[PDB]
């Protein structure tokens, strides 16, 4: 019978302390409300510009499965309750953002009150969202700011972007000229935005919008798009998040997300830690953002209701 | 006859627009209202946590070259009118800071009011000085405060540091367990100044002070140090400078100070110009922040009646 007090004495090891985890990562204040069969509205995470007809498929401690209404379940996907891209039923009439209804409904006709009669549900309340009173500090960025972003989907690549929306204090970043699907939120101290002018400053290759780096000039495409660039003073500095190397920490299995396993902090950089499984081979580690909701301190699962999956026998 | 005008046709090239130059760089609001003779108080530049009685040794357009009393001239050295660290006569006793006085008397001795009367010397205006009543921008940074910090006399370096004074704007960067003469000025945005933990995450070596990183751990320092770190949000982003390549500019000869040169930028990194002096050879180059109060635009040396010196013939 496993527990962390034994596992940290024989291994000689020790966890990352508490203090180093932030407000979403760290013990909630509270218990998980939402129940089974509740709908909500949210955020496609690999559409980040796009909100969905959400019903909670499932629960697990202080998490929630989340299922695309009328969709495959292949698409169903694992948040806290406290998570930052769901909102209540209503919320994208309130906001006056698009809802994308389920499978077979038309965007125009779909009528959440309808809806909620016909399924014999009931949407989640209000109060269980931690995003329905955000306290907004003031930022520099605005809608329409343009600036120098990360392709998260290829990291490689810095491009071209634009802040094309605002929430709380979370803001969207679009690539001009592609797609959607690359759009992501974020907020002022993203390790992964830089305002106009840091690629060529930094030796690295702008990639420009479609349809127009060797000529590039940032001046004339914010003159030609009557664009203002994201001032310097906007951008804020990333605190360093101070996770070493053989901490102890517990997080969620990216690839069967449905565990919380026993890990390891194996490596380092300026935003990620790269977690290790203990008792799985090296081939299932993985790089994550330090700030990710889904890194806890030791204890988390216990005192939340979640399983710990122990180390691999 | 040489001219700004047909040098820019014949090469074809461009300036660096005026708008990237700041307020120290660009052409001055008002004269040179300083004159030979005239005394006051200034920071010694290799060792910037010293205050030392000077005199305006030379007047060349909107720039003065300082002397020590007392001292050999070969540490002369050159600064705008409008230079930050030069206070008038008094303003140590004022702010409470030790004044070095002149070679042969002793520092509780001197007197500036007898001082002025046997050299028969006015103390340089206090209108003159450019920071007498300085607009102080709130800020996290606090004396005492520990941070990470590029040795600038050997920028390879990293260390562990902290903020001794502040003035105005700006604070002094001390290095623990050193000599002062590696202090220096800076201000929020400074590239060389980072928080508590930037090293390891950067994978660089940061430099433990002397009595004491492989082992070293910043919480046990500051524990034992009775200090706190200086948080992450009171740094600030610098912004890209945008000075770009063959771009013309008036730059100051680091070598032989009392002269400016027609100059180009020959390389750019994200603080720095490489600035090549147009007729000389490229081993005359060097790099500067970008920032600095040495290079101006094209023009300024005219405006300000300080002689610019033309392409080497
Ligand atoms: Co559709
Ligand atoms: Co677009
Ligand atoms: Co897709
Ligand atoms: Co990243
Ligand atoms: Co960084
Ligand atoms: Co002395
Ligand atoms: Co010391
Ligand atoms: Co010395
Ligand atoms: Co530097
Ligand atoms: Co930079």
């Amino acid at each position: 019978a496993w527990c962390w007090a034994s596992y940290l004495e024989e291994e000689k090891a020790v966890a990352v302390p508490a203090k180093l985890f932030k407000e979403h990562q760290s013990f909630p204040y509270n218990k998980n409300g939402f129940k089974v069969g509740m709908k909500l509205e949210g955020v496609d995470p690999e559409h980040q510009s796009v909100y969905c007809v959400l019903t909670v498929a499932e629960v697990c401690g202080y998490r929630i499965k989340l299922h695309f209404d009328g969709y495959s379940d292949c698409y169903d996907f694992w948040v806290n309750a406290d998570a930052l891209d769901i909102h209540p039923v209503g919320w994208c009439e309130k906001t006056g953002h698009k809802l994308h209804p389920p499978k077979g409904y038309k965007e125009e006709e779909f009528n959440w009150q309808t809806y909620l009669k016909t399924c014999k549900a009931q949407a989640a309340p209000k109060s269980l969202f931690e995003n329905q009173n955000i306290t907004v500090i003031p930022s520099g960025f605005r809608v329409g700011m343009k600036l120098e972003a990360v392709d998260k989907k290829n990291p490689s690549f810095i491009c071209v972007a634009t802040v094309t929306d605002m929430v709380d204090n979370r803001f969207l970043v679009h690539f001009d000229n592609w797609d959607e699907s690359y759009d992501y939120w974020c907020e002022a101290s993203s390790p992964h935005i830089h305002p106009v002018g840091w690629c060529k400053e930094h030796r690295r290759t702008l990639i420009t919008p479609p349809g127009y780096v060797k000529h590039f000039s940032w001046d004339k495409y914010l003159e030609e798009t009557n664009s203002l660039p994201a001032p310097a003073r906007a951008f804020k500095v990333k605190p360093p998040h101070g996770f070493q190397k053989k901490m102890k920490l517990e997080v969620v299995d990216k690839r069967n997300p449905m565990f919380i396993r026993v890990a390891t902090v194996a490596d380092t950089d300026d935003h990620r830690v790269k977690v290790h499984f203990d008792g799985w081979n090296n081939c299932y580690d993985y790089w994550i953002d330090a700030d990710s909701p889904d890194i806890h301190p030791v204890g988390w699962c216990s005192k939340t209701g979640h399983p710990l999956q122990p180390p691999l026998s």
